[PDB]
């Protein structure tokens, strides 16, 4: 089983008027939730406007985050993995043979590209050995980030998020 954090959704910017039960029947049509949660005030109970998700598997936080925009209750909500917001990466160690086909054609399928900028250093214009990728969205982003190993071109490549 994939570790729970990985199968975690903070959602935000709920309709005060979602609850648990209805924040669940949401989502899960794009899975098995094994918790689902509305943060609510200790005292007064009303809604503090957000809450999580768990599903069963990560394949399950793909569909969901695939299946944006949600519209919970009748208002546009903010999925986001839970934490291990940027649209940017460095990716490192990937020499000077690694070419913006060798990173897009991986780096695509995490989701749409905007920019690849290959660095190349400013006085002889030799690669130098990283590059970072924009995304059209961070959930491109935080999937890279949460992951092991990033192997481009042969290379075994450090990716963290760019800001």
């Amino acid at each position: 089983k994939e570790p729970e954090q990985l199968r975690k959704l903070f959602i935000g910017g709920l309709s005060f008027e979602t609850t648990d039960e209805s924040l669940r029947s949401h989502f899960e049509q794009w899975g098995t939730l094994t918790d689902c949660v509305v943060m609510r005030d200790p005292n007064t109970k009303r809604s503090r406007g957000f809450g999580f998700v768990t599903y069963a598997t990560v394949e399950e936080v793909d569909a969901a985050m695939n299946a944006r925009p949600h519209k919970v209750d009748g208002r546009v909500v903010e999925p986001k993995r839970a934490v291990s917001t940027v649209k940017k990466i460095f990716v490192g160690g990937i020499k000077e043979d690694t070419e913006e086909h060798h990173l897009r054609d991986y780096f695509e399928q995490y989701g749409k590209i905007e920019v690849i900028e290959i660095m190349t250093d400013r006085g002889s214009g030799k690669k130098r050995g990283f590059a970072f990728v924009t995304f059209d969205d961070h959930d491109s982003v935080d999937k890279i980030v949460i992951q092991k190993y990033h192997t481009v071109n042969g290379h075994n490549c450090e990716v963290r998020k760019a800001l």
